[PDB]
């Protein structure tokens, strides 16, 4: 499951930009990169309508997938909508991740497990990814 | 190396559309579909100045990486040119594979193997891939 882009090496000085569709009434939906499911050096997390969590950002990160998660770090500068499109390019050095969302913030998280290659991206929740663009 | 795309899944009836820049002065530059660079249901070579192929698009597979290149299929319906951004388009069905190059042919191809699933894509030649699309 998944595909495998050989020429994608999502290094260091390199910005992935994902694209896709948020759906109509989300609850919310991450963007995920990192090794694997279970081990995520940057989750992002559009929470629409999220019990307290009402347009806010959530990021944070794990080694142990559900059960790892660490320190959150949160945004209100919440730009999305539900229904439309979105744009979202992320770059990194080994201190920290860039965070571009299109039409809206321009965030940083820490690179918390100093990684300069990540293999894995997944988007997960109530959007559908349809573009991934690397330069 | 590579980026793992958990989410898209390249079935029978998906679109995959890979866009890039071919290089200035190409020899030849190529879209691999399959389970890995050894076993490639589809190689879709565009071949500019090739020795004796000189815009012709040659079409294969393999199950043995270089050393089981199959019958060669090819087309010299060639629409393509140095140094620019090009965009092909493959879905697939058990039969065969649709192959819809932006602004020139439409070409099938057997599916060989009756693959219903192919993990692996990779562009190897004079061009860079930027962008993957899956609809």
């Amino acid at each position: 499951g998944g595909l495998q882009v050989k020429n994608f090496d999502f290094t260091v000085g390199k910005f992935l930009t994902v694209g896709g569709f948020i759906n109509n009434s989300p609850q919310r939906f991450s963007v995920n990169v990192g090794e694997s499911m279970n081990s995520l050096s940057l989750h992002l997390d559009h929470r629409f309508n999220y019990g307290a969590d009402q347009n806010t950002i959530v990021m944070n990160s794990t080694l142990k997938g559900d059960n790892g998660w660490e320190t959150e770090q949160r945004s209100t500068n919440f730009t999305l909508s539900a229904g439309q499109y979105f744009e979202i390019t992320l770059s990194y050095d080994i201190n920290k991740f860039y965070i571009d969302i299109l039409d809206g913030p321009n965030l940083e998280f820490p690179n918390r497990y100093s990684k300069e290659f990540l293999p894995f991206l997944s988007l997960a929740g109530d959007a559908r990814l349809t573009l991934v663009k690397l330069e």
